[PDB]
């Protein structure tokens, strides 16, 4: 079959090099193509071949051209999270917690193989035709367990107001109670439409009111007290306290129904 393998750069979906929409020639299925001009990469491709789960982006393949590298990733025509966090305000419960649910999945499969992604956000958090979240973006991703030995990490990665509060004060720290934190941070953005502090420490006020249990003050205020009392559990100073994913799959509002299914087609009489 002719011109199968040929591509079109359709539009920018995003920078940082960039992500350009990319459509087949013959059969117009669309792709996320990443261009990367190397002038790292090897263990992004690495981390990408080992990944597959329907809610981490799916990885097609690589194509290096130079110094050029083209990464072929999926196209999620929901775009990002980002974009459905309404600013101060957020987004409806039943939502937050389908995405948070889909999150959750996502991040267990991850810590299952020995993947931590580190900079667990919004922007990273893609949605397909049908709202499915995916987790994208292993940029800044690395193994934390291997041959069933734990590695601890020292390396400052993430972005400041979703960073664990460890990864500022101690030397090294476990990899999964730092990917916990950031998705209660994405949780509390989600249902508030703020971030709560620009880092988790001791000099920022409002990360101080927050121990302090001052949930009169934003963004806490507007959050209802279960998924509140969820968000008291992740986001723990002490990482050896928090929650663990296996016990945030218990927790009360995280089993709440609130959220209908996807609203099929109906006839009456
Ligand atoms: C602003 O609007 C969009 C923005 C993006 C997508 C779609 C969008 O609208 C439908 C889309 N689909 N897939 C990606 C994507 C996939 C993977 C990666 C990635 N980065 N590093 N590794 N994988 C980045 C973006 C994007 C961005």
């Amino acid at each position: 079959v002719p011109f199968v393998e040929d591509w079109d750069l359709v539009q920018t979906l995003g920078e940082g090099g960039e992500v350009q929409l990319a459509v087949n020639r013959v059969t117009e299925e669309a792709v996320a193509v990443k261009i990367v001009d190397m002038k790292n990469i090897k263990k992004e491709i690495c981390i990408n071949k080992m990944l597959n789960h329907e809610n981490v982006v799916k990885f097609y393949g690589h194509r290096r051209e130079g110094n050029i590298q083209y990464l072929f990733l999926e196209y999620c025509s929901g775009g990002e999270l980002f974009d459905r966090i309404e600013p101060d305000i957020g987004m409806p419960e039943p939502d937050a917690q389908r995405f948070f649910h889909q999150l959750m999945a996502g991040v267990v499969y991850l810590h299952g193989i020995g993947i931590t992604h580190r900079d667990i956000k919004p922007e990273n958090l893609l949605l397909d035709e049908r709202d499915n979240l995916k987790i994208s973006d292993f940029g800044l991703a690395t193994v934390f367990r291997y041959n069933n030995r734990e590695r601890l990490l020292n390396k400052m990665c993430g972005t400041l107001p979703y960073v664990a509060p460890e990864l500022l004060k101690r030397r090294e720290f476990h990899a999964e109670p730092v990917d916990v934190w950031s998705c209660g941070i994405v949780l509390t953005a989600m249902l508030a439409g703020e971030l709560p502090w620009d880092q988790p420490s001791d000099s920022c006020q409002e990360y101080s009111d927050w121990k302090e249990k001052k949930t009169y003050l934003n963004p806490w205020k507007k959050i209802d007290s279960a998924p509140l009392a969820l968000l008291h559990k992740i986001l723990v100073e002490n990482p050896s306290a928090r929650i663990t994913i296996p016990d945030i799959k218990k927790d009360r509002w995280y089993n709440k129904p609130l959220k209908k299914g996807a609203k099929r087609p109906r006839v009456t009489s």
